[PDB]
């Protein structure tokens, strides 16, 4: 039985997968979506994180614990692909395939809102994209009442973290692992560019593009976003 | 403009109302949802919610705050009725409807997982329905895509806080202000002849009859919830 | 109970509202899709279809054989609001208000492929949009499944049925039924400038906007639209 | 690239896949899906449809037109798998797997409103599911949009034409062709009792399980269909 592991990006948490899974689920896989720490139901405030290993270990704890012979699909979104990465190079026998989706994919080896939770004149902890914002940005191309769940869902990104994220020796083990990279076409968010550079410098196993995605797919277009990771599966 | 707030009901939070509120906008209505303490986002720990008054703060504040001539349509849902009738004797005045969804309406003068966050010898501090039971109590006539979004976010309800709630000394003022009750028909979890009996030992203005519904009328019919809402508000 | 009467627009049939009517049947509201003649699934080739008459004669029959106390709410899409203009002329004490969802209203008084069933020296009998620009004209911001549900459905329009609509006399009786404009304001076939002609031309009861919906309402923003028809009822 | 040849059952038409087709797009598949004589958009009367060969005609033609190499994979539905065997005899050639889905599939060699084209006297020319049946018998499992869709494009049976479907003699190089079934476990028209004795009378190459299926898994179960069917393409 194959199994996928959703990390989601900043701001957002397992909650936004919800389309996605709910259909690989009925197709026979088995998918887990994890809250990184400060995210989706975590009790702690992401105020307080101000660590890279920290805000990964619900997905790292999850990898850990993974029975001797099992093996996983990693797939993020945003900059969840930089703890995809990091988890790749970390629990490289236990990650079959790698997916990034509109994520920051960096190989080993290379309008908001600021809560400033050790006071104004040190650097902010905390951001969060302002509510009148999200919907043109996230949201552009997605049913509107996704934006109202993500409105009550969404909770301050850890700054501090993301600052650690993918400053990672070179991994030749790493390498051997398929990478597969999902474009977003109508990202506002994460330009088509930016997108194409990634894949540039470090091109993926197989490489799709959703024509009609914003910059959530998993909410503007799961039905096709789910077939080409079914296809992505196909290859192994 | 007419304004609703919608309180969420055990384990729940804000997210729940997250399609019936888009229909709302649509309709030219404003909504708020609220997340009650240790619910929804909220960093609070509910097992460290004892207390009514605790676990009615976000509610009571956003009450408060309302501008000198402003009232409000309270919308409650199941256990949440509880803290809609609380509401609806401290700030009568700022009420002008409150409508029972599936929710326990008492009038003022009259399988499960448990936490134990002051040790195992004292009572549990939260309570929590197990996965494989969810679906056919919260969301028997819900989609299944619900179903996953609301695994990723229900949280453990604080007890302690419910042992508090509907214990009113009478209140003629809050008698004054026309109630709601709208009966979920498939409900799993709150029995259809329970649902009479509130209603009858405290008559509502109106009576509706989700034929439909399961308990989470918000899924599982939300577009008749929807309009049996404007039916409602055509009294006034 | 409020009935809801919907007419199509060219090439178009009753299927194109099966998301709408669902929901208003939900909502406890009667609604009667039609095929007009060379629609749906008419026996009868739209390519014989010479006659204004002859094309409403499904729409025209049922209003016919309305009981006498009994009205209805005719709702009509693109050229389809001519047909509703002309049974607005013919059943007035049966109409009790008449909606134009991207139609063509016209007050009483004032890329493509053609098919030659009468030979090609004669004008054409057929006029159907070509397959690969249905997605763009038509459904530019509707869900992909819809463009393939189109792509085997859509047939032929009775051109020479289409020079009859809206010549008609004035109709002073006809002026005291409220109508309702509904815009769509990404129409890649229906222009802005020329809806808002419309709208000055004869201006409605009520004025509503889509901002999100292409030509095709009732599949890219169905709930949206399903919302303002009922606030449409609202007033009468 | 694999092409999709899909024939639907009776009074359905190319209309019904419309969400299995999509996709298939997506996952880079070519799907045709057929209207036979009498159904979808036909102009052809089925009432006068009395022979098997004029009812399997959009179908032949088309396997008739394919060039000379090109193959398909023949998917039929219901009793679309008399018309699916048919061409599995006939065209054996250009026949590269053929699947059942709740189909009859007949090894070479071995309530209803009706009615009456040619009088009274004569046997009926046309049947057709009433009205009040098609939820529980063909949808019991569909979303109720799905179920007002087919309402607007059921078309009358001909029956005269069933009659002649699947009188083959034996053909020892269609046997030679990959068959797929795939079974409805909750059909309330095509009993799963019934679809495990075709199975056991002429056991096919490969069978999957649809658990959660009604008549229509091409409504109810779109992604799991969608997924067997990639697994039986990976049979190649």
């Amino acid at each position: 039985v194959i199994h996928f592991v959703f990390v989601h990006g900043a701001s957002h948490g397992a909650w936004c997968w919800y389309k996605l899974t709910t259909l690989l689920d009925a197709a026979g896989f088995k998918s887990t979506s994890v809250d990184l720490t400060g995210a989706g139901i975590s009790l702690i405030d992401s105020n307080i994180v101000f660590d890279s290993d920290q805000y990964n270990r619900p997905l790292f704890s999850l990898l850990s614990d993974l029975p001797p012979h099992h093996k996983v699909i990693l797939v993020g979104h945003s900059i969840g692909g930089g703890s995809v990465t990091e988890a790749l190079c970390k629990f490289t026998d236990k990650i079959s395939m790698a997916i990034y989706l509109a994520a920051s994919m960096v190989q080993p080896g290379s309008i908001w809102e600021y809560t400033y939770g050790e006071g104004t004149d040190k650097p902010p902890t905390g951001v969060l994209m302002k509510p009148e914002f999200i919907r043109h940005y996230y949201y552009s191309q997605s049913p509107l009442e996704d934006v109202t769940l993500s409105s009550k869902l969404l909770r301050p990104a850890p700054m501090r973290a993301f600052q650690d994220l993918d400053k990672l020796p070179p991994n030749p083990e790493a390498e051997k692992v398929p990478r597969v990279y999902i474009k977003t076409a109508k990202d506002n968010l994460f330009d088509s560019v930016r997108q194409d550079l990634l894949v540039e410098n470090w091109p993926p196993s197989q490489l799709y593009v959703l024509e009609d995605s914003d910059h959530s797919a998993f909410f503007s277009v799961p039905t096709t976003l789910f077939a080409y990771l079914l296809r992505a599966v196909s290859f192994l």
